[PDB]
């Protein structure tokens, strides 16, 4: 306590977890995700549509991976 430390947590971009799932997923779904991004980036869906329409391709399973390990903290 003498000298305290104050930390805060991070969150990677999705930008990041692109090529990350496209990595993961095959060629198909790397494709759907491609344009889901387009929409997202035209804003014809809301974060949280692009976030749930990520998860239905790439899983929940799969996005909490991906992100746990892109922030590569256990915690």
């Amino acid at each position: 306590m003498m000298n305290p430390i104050n930390r805060n947590p991070k969150q990677v971009p999705f930008a990041a977890l692109l090529p990350t799932l496209m990595n993961q997923l095959d060629k198909d779904r790397a494709l759907q995700l491609r344009t889901l991004y387009a929409r997202l980036k035209k804003n014809e869906i809301p974060k949280e549509g692009f976030t749930r329409h990520m998860k239905d391709i790439v899983g929940d399973q799969m996005l909490r991976m991906a992100v746990s390990k892109l922030q590569q903290v256990n915690y």
